């Protein structure tokens, strides 16, 4: 049953409530964006209304297969009214289509639901800078000081490099490049871009892809391999055999892969600056692991939250031990009291 940080007191609302049955109560489900996580349990057969942005109401139609009665699309950055009461959705700055949700309660409680987000100073001049918040419902994936990577910038530049160099060196060299989930499709385009290529894929990713409306993306994605230098494979399938495998499979037209696994953090950027990164090598194949996140770090986090100045926080991540809740509290606590609100 339907855990109390995904209800919004007040209301008939729950926010990436699926996978509970039926919720007593709830007159409207709300879906910030289209990971698995949190769209567990829709389907088809779902018959209560979906709030979502259109992009994720283009995915819950054709991977999914809801019912477009059920689909309710809002745009972004407009009030709109939902039964009976006034809401916003916003950018998260996280896959496509994510979306922060805005309620502005009858009794005049003021609530902000960031889904999942990368918090940005950007976001200081969203329809958030008008008027007070009192409840936030916080995206706290990396929250704590140890949390530290690069912008996405950097990370792009050290991958649109490291793939330009590698092929101008040797031009029958294959670029890869991991997925699992929507979202990081700045990597994949970038590289394919610089190389003069479109991106190779599968029929199911292409057609995710085609879900998102963007013509950009559009123009640089194709299910022809043959004809492209950059491919698309399951993250599980980025490993020493998995990439051999698919070599054989190009018929000796390359004779050499360099791939990536974005990731998010991992112990290495304790130690090791992007611009020092190095590969995994195994005679013809190097696999690259690069900090593409998107959550905000620790500092990002921090700094969003101290311009905001709630007066409650609701984490919706590592929520389930008393260690991390104990610790989350602690950090509140210190940007309450350094901050003065
Ligand atoms: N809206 C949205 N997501 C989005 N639009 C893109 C355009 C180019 C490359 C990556 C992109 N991701
Ligand atoms: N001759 C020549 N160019 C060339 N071929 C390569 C294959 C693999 C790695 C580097 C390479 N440079
Ligand atoms: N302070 C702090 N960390 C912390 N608090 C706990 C409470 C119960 C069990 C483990 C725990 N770890
Ligand atoms: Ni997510």
């Amino acid at each position: 049953t339907c855990p109390f940080y995904k209800k919004i007191p007040g209301t008939g609302f729950t926010v990436d409530a699926f996978q509970y049955g039926v919720v007593e109560g709830c007159t409207a489900y709300f879906l910030t964006h289209f990971h698995s996580d949190h769209y567990a349990g829709l389907s088809k057969h779902f018959t209560f209304p979906v709030y979502c942005s259109e992009i994720t109401g283009n995915l819950l139609k054709n991977k999914l297969h809801v019912q477009e009665q059920y689909i309710h699309p809002l745009p972004l950055d407009t009030e709109c009214i939902v039964n009976g009461v006034k809401v916003v959705l916003l950018d998260a700055n996280h896959c496509p289509g994510a979306v922060m949700i805005l309620f502005y309660l009858p009794n005049g409680t003021v609530i902000l639901h960031t889904g999942d987000f990368r918090a940005d100073p950007s976001m200081e001049r969203s329809l958030l800078a008008d008027q007070k918040v009192h409840m936030l419902y916080l995206d706290t994936t990396y929250c704590s000081p140890e949390y530290t990577f690069p912008s996405q910038q950097e990370v792009i530049r050290f991958a649109i490099n490291t793939a330009f160099e590698a092929v101008t060196l040797n031009p029958h060299a294959l670029v890869v490049c991991g997925t699992y989930s929507i979202g990081k499709e700045k990597v994949f385009l970038a590289i394919a871009d610089v190389l003069g290529s479109k991106v190779g894929m599968s029929q199911e990713k292409y057609k995710t892809l085609q879900c998102l409306n963007i013509p950009e993306i559009n123009s640089l994605i194709t299910t022809d391999m043959c004809s492209s230098l950059v491919h698309l494979l399951p993250m599980m399938q980025i490993n020493f055999k998995g990439l051999q495998s698919h070599l054989k499979k190009c018929g000796g037209k390359y004779n050499q892969i360099l791939a990536f696994r974005p990731t998010g953090w991992t112990h290495s950027n304790k130690f090791t600056r992007i611009a020092d990164v190095i590969p995994q090598t195994k005679g013809n194949i190097s696999i690259y692991g690069i900090p593409y996140s998107e959550h905000s770090s620790y500092l990002e986090m921090k700094r969003f939250v101290q311009w905001l100045k709630p007066q409650k926080i609701i984490p919706t991540v590592n929520v389930g031990t008393w260690k991390s809740r104990s610790t989350m509290e602690k950090y509140f606590r210190e940007w309450k009291l350094e901050a003065g609100y």
